[PDB]
């Protein structure tokens, strides 16, 4: 059914009233939780990715009218890190977050672009690859994926089953644009 | 060792003694070949793909001692470009193939030969090219890069973009 089908990302999807100050407070708790994790599971990441694409509120606060989106935008890419973080990838290089045009001063629906890069083996990075897909809390649509592999990897002896051989088997480099949907009043 | 993993890609890696003019004639019969099943197959190809990236020698045949090379080069992106026109893609975008040193005037296990390769179609035509890229039995491409779009952001084309490096295997 549909109705169960979209069930989580409606909840998800409602704003609460929030501050820039409250905002800079969840950002600053995603960031250091984030890195907690990264260190405990081994995962080297970069004090851009670290920021979740926020880097531009790490010391300048937010406007007043933007906060709720931006917090569900916050809120949306740290479970989506989260997630990936889960898969036992080695390196997140790059989260990129283009900035809303409600940030610089009605559809049922508005999309949010997001440009995230990690690397590591293939394994893991088939399983950030169903991460991304499979989260049912926040809708991540892949937009783009851009896929490096390095100097010495050895082509195969002679969806996912697709890029596979794409991918070498010790480290590879992914980029993926994707697409979060945030849920407005339909009407 | 390296033999019995790749043993099928061994045997076409032979080169062939060619001239200038040879490699320019089965360059141009390649290209009449290829822009035929083209038009039949119903898959729009522009000018320079038709050339399979060795536009340079149209008019200027190539050096004596690169013409073997070349040879071998172009008989693999023609398999290559055949497999991926027998899938059913729309659009044929781009087939650049930067020059090898051997072709400039101025011993390995094997020598890497760049390619990049665009192509354009639904998602299915698309999986059967990645498929096709894939499964080739002849010629050892080897996927250095791949780009994926979709145009129109979501939320039926698709662009992909491929940077390979075809193995040759000497002596």
């Amino acid at each position: 059914s549909l109705e169960t089908a979209y069930k989580p990302f409606l909840a998800s999807s409602a704003l609460v009233p929030t501050t820039p100050t409250a905002f800079q407070n969840e950002l600053k708790t995603f960031r250091d939780s984030l890195i907690s994790s990264c260190k405990k599971k081994n995962i080297l990441i970069t004090d851009t990715s670290s920021w979740l694409g926020f880097q531009v509120y790490s010391t300048q606060a937010p406007s007043v009218q933007a906060a709720s989106t931006l917090g569900f935008e916050l809120k949306a890419i740290n479970s989506l890190v989260n997630k990936l973080a889960e898969c036992g990838l080695s390196k997140f290089i790059k989260v990129y977050r283009p900035q809303l045009p409600i940030e610089t001063p009605q559809a049922p629906w508005t999309p949010m672009p997001l440009e995230i890069a990690f690397q590591g083996d293939r394994e893991s990075v088939l399983k950030a690859m169903n991460a991304i897909t499979g989260m049912q809390d926040y809708l991540f649509t892949v937009n783009s994926i851009r896929i490096r592999n390095e100097r010495m990897m050895p082509p195969p002896i002679a969806i996912q089953q697709v890029i596979k051989p794409y991918m070498g088997k010790e480290q590879v480099f992914v980029q993926v644009s994707l697409n979060l949907v945030h849920f407005n009043q339909p009407k």
